[PDB]
């Protein structure tokens, strides 16, 4: 493929503030959304069918991921707890207390018996899912932490922070393994691992997204062209088709770039204030994004490839 040909087909109206961010499911079958108002709610991924709100936090949340089961989320809320949930039901299975300023970032590690967390505290949490405990505090930043990610067999987590860093952690150990800068230092807004796990897709608030070779500390692709100097902006791996890069941006748009050429293959224009989340579908070429409190709607996106 050259270009994808990703089209709007659903628009998913519910939440009452800024969409902070949304999440496929492992099994595709469902979409996650998490919103300043408080609330998650689950949309169905490839007709956009409201399924159910989940509630209980007490202040904002600003991120959810899934367990790769589908069966649990975790959500990360301004009242500076975590808490787990079992989707079908809707219950609460536990609150994760011990982030002393907001919980920004969550993740699941592929077992899904971890998950990991980053808070404007500035540390980086690993917690057990069974109990609920928390396993080990890092002190990851000394700066709000922006992003964290487990590697592919989970025994690596790496987190970005506005204090122009990004680490490497030994999950079993909590040892830093690497800190990774850049020329200037600017704000890291988001960092993940690559889907085979030897690189790390890093967004700096410098309109700027890298896709660094950690191991070897080298920048390999450059990608420019958006507009991303103030928000923390999700960025994906898209792999079911052609294999692209996707942000969102402070213009409204949806940005796609060929991941070895690094052109822009398409913009996606529909919403009306800053996309600061995007998501790929495991499966299916499924795009979906999530804008800010001028908008507070989803849109699901499609392509032929
Ligand atoms: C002190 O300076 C700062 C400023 C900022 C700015 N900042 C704060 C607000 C925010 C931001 C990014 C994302 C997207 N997101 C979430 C998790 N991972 C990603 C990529 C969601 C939200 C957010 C949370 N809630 C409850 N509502 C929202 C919404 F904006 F949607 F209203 C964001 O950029 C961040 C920071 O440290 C991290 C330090």
């Amino acid at each position: 493929p050259v270009k994808p040909n990703y089209a709007l087909k659903f628009t998913l109206a519910g939440h009452t503030k800024a969409v902070s961010s949304v999440k496929f499911s492992p099994n595709g079958e469902w979409l996650a959304s998490s919103s300043a108002d408080k609330l998650i709610k689950i949309w169905g991924a490839y007709d956009g069918k409201f399924e159910k709100t989940i509630s209980g936090h007490k202040l904002g949340i600003s991120d959810v991921a899934w367990s790769s089961d589908s069966n649990l989320l975790v959500s990360a809320s301004d009242d500076k707890t975590l808490k787990i949930w079992d989707v079908s039901s809707g219950k609460c299975l536990k609150t994760l207390k011990g982030h002393s300023n907001y919980v920004f970032c969550c993740n699941f590690n592929p077992q899904s018996n971890l998950i990991v967390s980053g808070s404007f505290d500035e540390s980086v949490r690993i917690w057990d899912v069974k109990t609920g405990k928390c396993l080990k505090t890092l002190p990851a930043h000394s700066d709000p932490v922006s992003a964290v990610h487990f590697n592919r067999d989970g025994s690596l987590i790496v987190s970005s922070s506005y204090d122009g860093l990004c680490r490497i952690w030994d999950t079993a150990s909590g040892q830093c393994l690497k800190t990774l800068i850049d020329d200037d230092n600017p704000p890291v807004s988001f960092v993940k691992f690559s889907p085979n796990g030897k690189y790390i897709l890093a967004a700096t608030l410098d309109n700027t997204l890298k896709l660094w070779d950690y191991s070897k500390g080298k920048c390999l692709k450059t990608y420019t062209g958006h507009k991303n100097e103030k928000y923390c902006i999700f960025a994906n791996f898209s792999v079911t088709g052609g294999k692209w890069i996707v942000s969102g941006s402070e213009d409204n748009l949806v940005y796609i770039w060929n991941l070895q050429t690094k052109e822009i293959v398409q913009k996606l224009q529909g919403h009306t204030d800053v996309v600061i989340s995007t998501a790929c579908h495991p499966t299916e070429n499924i795009i979906a994004s999530a804008a800010l409190e001028n908008d507070k709607t989803i849109k699901l996106w499609k392509s032929d490839c």
